[PDB]
């Protein structure tokens, strides 16, 4: 990995339309901090409604028949992405200390896992653009009957603060693989690493209007964007509570398309035959990654009794080991939460453990006097019922609860709104089956955890969301299908 | 003809809550009349579901859908059996239904034979074909990982309908939902509940496990809202008008996040290029009018032709909406029956006087047609504008808009000036300009040099605010499908 | 148990040429004689097409084939309709049939009626579904261009079945042909030609158009030949030895270069790891190797078995051969009847008797189990070795090679070790031995814990000299497809 | 376009295997010549049967279970074919130099049109590399049936030299994409630009033996393929001829699959109520491109009568304004044809036309006395039992036939045993549907010709071939499907 510039400069800090960079019509700005020491990064500036209106009229023009986005070859839509993709790999150091600076993840992890992840995604994509056929389709009597795959349009896109520059891949490689447009809303806890790809988008040669980025509040510019009229898709990835709010503002507006990414409180279910050290490793990542600021985290981990004490041991130990510090230092495993409002969450959450009855087995505090750290946390002894185990808790704050039989697993684990992701840690091809059948999860890793990538379809099952992202499934919510039927002299097979 | 003589009087059988392949009265025991559009009288009382009707209804299904279960575990070959064998009963009970879709609706009885049921008993059919073959993949993903999806039913799927096509509508959700596993909780219009409940029966008679499709027949703002609004349903999907479909999304977001696909209203535009064979393009344009007395959101309500033809159409237009006969719907003369209930009648008319108040010139018709039953006259508008609410605005009946235009540039923002994009069809001899205005046009389906060719091969749906989604075709599986990914850790992944 | 009770004595009906849907005997008028393989008697005596009958049937499917004709403008989903009603047909007659398949091929009435005629319906009744459902493409080429694929037929199909699973064949042949708009000349094996030729009659009932189905008995070097070297056959597909696929494909390329696939032989190793469910494998083992009275591509005829568990697995696979009974296949007690004629009785002798001199350990059976008919004993040899002609070489019979392996790498590099490919399966609980074997080895098929698990969703066939092309699935509509692309300049194409 | 270099270099003349370069086992070589000059270029390595054992070797050891390529992922294929793609573009002046020299084809086209669709071709299908999806299916009974997709492994592929570098992307694409090993025959008139790209493949980053390039004989090298033990699948582009032969061997030897993309004797019909002038250049460019050594080639012009007179005097016309000349003069519309074999056989083809009673309308001679260059030649009143109607010529010598009738031209359009294209020229929405479904052609253009993408399919009805390249569907024939049937506990939907 090469040094991290631990004071990267920031360039960019508006309001992209049209492929030119502006202030907020009020002229407001809002403060981005870096988390490991509280201190304001930069002012950025806070777009609302008016902000939010001027880029979907750009999105609107840019979309008009016969521009040059809809005009353009799709194998040349690919080649755009995948100059895009090159760009970010050259400014890769650059991008990866920036998102540390802004988000507080390690460095390393910014730039061997985000970093790496975003160019995946794009160069994946860019491979779509030109395959993604429609069908030419038997239909009875004397007609000629095919889909054409068009886009559907002006796409908003409202993203989150804890992956930025993966969020928003996700969300930028299907659309335009597609040909969509996109008016895109990046979080504001987290919105510097977003800007300066718009930056690249120009420097690739995307026609002005066909990526616009408003950063800004969730309630006044996000909330824009799912109401507006002239929107005909939403993609959300966020909370289940703001999803709820993202699909009344569709059906009450103009009956936009909806997609969301929401919530977890996915189970990692170890069974007593699975490679323990593995297991352990494994469960242990399955929470923490990202400051365990992941909706798809192993967040109810299922140990079954026989190998309970032992794994428990095990994982208090590696959560005893796991560094806290400073991102840009090479030892840091975790650097702090994005923000006060969830260091302040996060430690609600865990006096309500204490309280409820769950074991504290180690952290549970505050790990430094500035920045918002929290100590690796690990509670025993939890049960269905207890807060920390319903509740998206977001940080690092493991739960370990024990159980006896694989029916009794699948119950449990499937008692839960959420449906994002699940686990199963096993040596027996039939439990792995069984469970993997069983569980109502978008995503089952087997023997494994947080294992993505852009050819394999992620979302979730009931109040995790709808509709997926990544693979070719993700293509689904970008396209509006056509019917066109043709009057012919004489079918003929 | 292969139109089988019809009993104008069909003996109605059910008319009650089916849940769990058992007929019940609501639990408040209260019932609603349906009538006969024709005469305005009362056929019979039906059992009147609401929310706590809705309640059982969604628990049967959720039995029915429990891991192991029966509907679970079967084969999905032998759900396509048990779609073929219920179009099966369904063709042999073809006569009795289309005579109780005709007394129900008020649609002519010859349509409803060989229209209605014959598409019925196609798509049924199509989509036990699917039942096997909607395969999910096996994905080369980065790592020493196997990757692939299972595409899973969503769940309890919540199915709200309306009373334009019975019969057909009920198959448009039962076909893809049942091929895919799905289990169903239906609430048919309160204007035409009996063929649906009929078929329910035959459901039954299939074999269908209890409790995989249940049927509530009530009204709207109570059992409707009841099934969007339900905690343990996990998908609805909604026929209707543009209005309501905001209410059933509001109803999704505001309760569980249900999965929601929806298929609204129109106000689709048919144009006419001067290249057109006119007697051609007059009839289909009469039938994209005037079919099902106006009763479809696909209508060709904007019929835009280009000037140097445009008084010939016109006048060809009004001759042929003239002989068009309105009648008695089991009558094999009548091409036009009732409007399906009062407050139907009621808007159409008040459209009709707003389109003459408004400006549009009155070429035919536009009153009251007999003095019992729903009838209205084939009414024909000439010089209609864009910015006449008879333009803009869905009617739902047998009024025609007929439009000049002069170039294909100015014809292509004209018919897409819309907040609808249901369909629109062009009519032309040229390659060219039917390859662009095909790809110009914003609407789900656009028909080249024909009007309403429907096959369950090819999707259907909306663009803009007619709706989200696509019903027909394997593109109606989408919605019924839950995707799963199983990501396995592997000792040494090989191509 | 629903096996309802056969005539031992099934009259036979169809014994001619099938051309037009006409019977006709032969241009020679020559007859050759069917053998019941239980008697050695003489069923009846069938037309012996030749040549001349070849290029009347043809003819027939040329004509069946042009463009306009009936077939080629039918529906595509009423080429599903047809085939669900041939599938009914045969339904109708599945008693009749089963016990017609016993009498001219000698496999169990039981497996007749519960596997073959079951297994035909599901394949045609699956193919009926993809009749509407195998979609062409449209294509975003560069440049200012509409691009699409038509998925159009082939044209005159030329099937060469064999004798193992006349019916089962007939059906994998008939359904993906007939789905998707082809015609066919079909030439059934001279050891089994009734029930296909039944199956003729039921086509015509059904009301396929004349010329669509053509069936020519006769012999392989005479009426198959010609089929292969025709210059007016589009495509041939071929299920047989691996000796004669060479011929047909050396045929193919002689004259027209029509498109060809092949299922041919196999040797298929089922592989039985140590921490396997001993009482399953065991039973599964005996079941892959003795299906059919061995005859079978499909079999598992090198049954590798970990040394920790070989003593105990040969134990107990030799006590299920002997208790395996041999009898008249009209007896539900019978689990093998005969072989199918005198050629492969000796045949199969003579492997045993190689087997003995090469020095396998000859562990039960090894001689003629009957003084009348066609009938061998099981025969398991235990310590067989990779260079044994009984290890190489397909017998075709029920002969069990029986080998032990001590580890993973060696076990696949002995399975792969072959120039056959058709199947292979594993038996183990561990989820990582599982996943590893089933990339590694080296066949179109490979079973888990099972054996012989045969659906029509899912595509069998070849790797190496076992063929080329799959059948089953959707990939058995590819070698029927012939793929059109048309490429349309356009005034400005558009996303 | 830059200014060529009339005399590149020639770096690579030898067999490409496992990444080095050799001579033949038995230390011959062959010439090659410029066909603009008549004099040698080079010699080359003589490949035959021991040259092809070799190779055949390296792509099986490079195919085993555990090698780098089997194990490389799906996505990093695809960029070892983007990075190829690029080298390509580096050296595309130098390249479309070299395959000018060796081929004959004018330099501006071998740099606009050749080397821009072995990019896209490339390109294309670095994108499919990581897509090409197999199944889960839903079989009854207790199981979990899913298809991999394998490779087919060791692919012998035997191509032509009227498109040196574009038939070698042809095959490359699709193969590699999916994981196969190559041993390709080049042809003997054209191996240069082909062993050069060889070593860009070196330079690229592919391992050892995943491409073997032997040149050689057609009867020598491309035999030992067609019959080679050990290869599992060949590809074929060449003569109808040859294609029997191939199929023969594979029969003859292991039942290997085959692919074969075969000769034409494409119909390209004109209605009356075509756009004239269009319809006569499209007629133009579709017989006399690449010297009218194109097996696409419009060779039989089919012109409605009320337009006949005009169309031909057009044609002529314009087929004496072509400029014939030398290939690196940016005014040279037509270069040589390939060699002195080429040359013979064209003119003993127009000598039948003139016997059998076609119009000479232009040309029909020699026109130049050096290098194999031939005049423009137009026939008129051509009929359908003429020689000159029938077989594949291959040379600048076209064929005006003259029709009434839609039937009647479907009927003639079709009366051949070859099947490869066709083209329609109207206005009509009704004909162009009619003729489309009609045409027993594997490509049917309306109102174009030569119109190629990587994205939509090629190849033959009848004796034009089996199996398409191109598209999706040019990875089926390198794909072996494996089915995997496993027991479970109990089967869900
Ligand atoms: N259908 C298509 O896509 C397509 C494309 C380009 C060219 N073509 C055909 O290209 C041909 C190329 O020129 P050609 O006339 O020299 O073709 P050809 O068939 O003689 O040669 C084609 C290739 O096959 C090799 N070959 C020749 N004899 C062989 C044999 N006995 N065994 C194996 N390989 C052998 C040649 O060396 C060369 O590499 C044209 O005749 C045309 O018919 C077809
Ligand atoms: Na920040
Ligand atoms: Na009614
Ligand atoms: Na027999
Ligand atoms: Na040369």
């Amino acid at each position: 990995v090469p040094a991290p510039n631990q004071q990267p400069e920031v360039f960019c800090n508006q309001i992209f339309i049209n492929n030119e960079w502006h202030d907020a019509v009020s002229r407001k700005t809002f403060p981005t901090v870096n988390p490991s020491t509280g201190e304001v990064i930069c002012q950025v500036a806070e777009g609302d409604k008016e902000d939010v209106d001027k880029a979907v009229k750009a999105a609107r023009a840019a979309f008009q028949l016969g521009s040059p986005w809809r005009r353009m070859d799709a194998s040349h839509r690919g080649r755009l992405l995948n100059r895009l993709a090159d760009l970010i790999e050259r400014d890769r150091t650059y991008l990866a200390a920036l998102e540390t600076l802004d988000n507080g993840k390690p460095y390393v992890i910014s730039y061997l896992v985000d970093l790496d992840m975003v160019l995946k995604c794009l160069r994946y994509y860019a491979g779509w653009a030109d395959k993604y056929h429609g069908k030419t389709i038997p239909i009875d009597g004397d007609f000629f009957s095919y889909t054409r795959h068009e886009p559907v349009g002006v796409c908003g896109q409202i993203i989150p603060w804890n992956f930025p520059l993966l969020m928003q891949a996700w969300k930028l490689g299907p659309a335009l693989a597609t040909g969509n447009v996109v008016v895109m809303k990046v979080a504001e806890q987290t919105p510097l690493t977003a800007l300066y790809v718009a930056n690249l988008i120009k420097e690739a040669g995307f026609p002005p209007g066909v990526v616009n980025i408003v950063p800004g509040f969730g309630p006044t510019a996000g909330a824009a964007i799912a109401s507006h009229e002239d929107v005909d898709k939403v993609a959300f990835t966020g909370s289940t509570e703001i999803g709820r709010v993202i699909q009344v503002a569709a059906g009450s507006s103009n009956l936009k398309r909806v997609t969301l990414e929401l919530g977890g409180k996915s189970p990692n279910i170890i069974m007593s035959d699975a490679d323990m050290d593995w297991a352990v490793e494994q469960a242990h990542f399955a929470l923490f990654f990202n400051q365990g600021q992941c909706s798809c985290a192993g967040s109810r981990t299922f140990v079954q009794e026989d190998i309970y004490d032992e794994f428990v041991e095990r994982s208090v130990a590696r959560a005893k080991s796991r560094v806290v510090g400073n991102p840009f230092d090479s030892k840091t495993e975790q650097g702090p939460q994005v923000d006060e409002t969830q260091f302040k969450k996060i430690l609600g959450y865990i006096n309500t453990g204490k309280q409820e009855g769950a074991k504290l087995l180690c952290g549970g505090g505050i790990a430094a006097d500035r920045g918002y750290f929290i100590q690796p946390t690990v509670f025993g002894d939890v049960q269905d019922g207890m807060t920390i185990a319903k509740e998206e808790i977001f940080g690092p704050v493991m739960q370990i609860l024990k159980f006896k039989t694989i029916e009794e697993v699948v119950g449990r684990a499937n008692n839960s709104t959420y449906g994002l992701a699940a686990a199963v840690f096993t040596k027996d091809l039939d439990k792995a089956n069984y469970l993997s059948q069983a569980l109502q999860a978008g995503t089952v890793w087997v023997n494994c955890y947080d294992v993505f990538g852009a050819q394999s379809p992620f979302g979730g099952y009931k109040m995790s969301g709808s509709g997926r992202e990544l693979g070719e499934y993700g293509l689904q919510a970008y396209t509006e299908v056509k019917t066109v039927t043709v009057k012919v002299p004489q079918k003929n097979s």
